[PDB]
């Protein structure tokens, strides 16, 4: 009947909803449109930091990156205030996750290198994690603005959840790099009204949000129960029928998360 409740949320919010919660040692998977494609939007910035971590020693986090005001092409709460001084890779990782900083993400893509400003390299990192479906094609902000029919810049709830599972809970990263990613997600500033809002206060929530055109609103999270049992929760939504300027609905994500919390508690 949980599928019926998700379908009701879709009707109430005039939206398309995708959910994946991987199975665990003691719980079944939750899946709703889990193999349909949704735009990443800024959700890709969490695996992007993982990519950078993966291919460099941690001393690289101290590498100073310089850039100009002309590089501020997307919403960049941190980067736009440090044009004169530049930012370290570590600082860029922090900003990309906790403030969804677009310039920071673009500079991290460039740090991977190669064609498409690092977008091919990012896609390659997902392939290395066994993700045969996801792809990044554009930089910020263009990656948020593809038409609904376009497969560019898309993932699926199933794909991104299994990536995050490996990153935070698995051994895709060594413990030191894993702890950095986890902490940045744990101190995210953008996600209070999404998955966090759907779980009780005694659950811990770490997350990365995404928002875009056609009413896109996403959140990917790892949650810990009050006794410290972890789960991955991916929730994705759009309103392709509501125009490119359809309002994204944080409340839809919060309610979907409430329904998930009910299953997992």
């Amino acid at each position: 009947d949980l599928a019926d409740r998700f379908a009701e949320l879709e009707r109430r919010y005039d939206a398309r909803l995708g959910v994946y919660v991987p199975a665990t040692g003691t719980t079944a998977a939750i899946e709703y449109r889990a193999d349909e494609r949704f735009a990443f939007c800024s959700t890709f910035k969490a695996p992007l930091v993982a990519a950078v971590l993966h291919q460099n020693p941690l001393t690289h986090l101290d590498k100073l990156i310089t850039y100009t005001s002309d590089d501020i092409r997307s919403i960049s709460p941190v980067a736009q205030q440090h044009v004169q001084t530049g930012m370290t890779i570590g600082q860029l990782c922090d900003a990309a996750i906790r403030y969804s900083d677009g310039t920071a993400a673009n500079l991290l893509l460039a740090d991977l290198g190669g064609p498409g400003g690092g977008t091919a390299a990012f896609t390659g990192y997902l392939r290395s994690l066994g993700d045969t479906v996801s792809r990044l094609d554009a930089e910020a902000p263009e990656l948020n603005r593809d038409p609904p029919g376009d497969e560019r810049d898309t993932t699926t709830p199933h794909a991104i959840a299994l990536v995050l599972q490996q990153l935070v809970l698995g051994n895709a990263l060594p413990p030191d790099k894993r702890a950095l990613l986890t902490d940045w997600m744990a101190r995210n500033t953008t996600g209070a009204k999404r998955i966090r809002a759907g779980f009780p206060a005694d659950w811990k929530v770490i997350d990365k949000t995404g928002t875009g055109d056609y009413g896109r609103a996403n959140d990917i999270a790892v949650v810990w129960s009050p006794t410290g049992v972890p789960y991955v929760v991916a929730v994705m939504s759009d309103r392709a029928g509501g125009g490119y300027d359809a309002e994204p609905r944080e409340a839809l994500l919060a309610e979907a998360a409430t329904c998930v919390a009910g299953v997992l508690a």
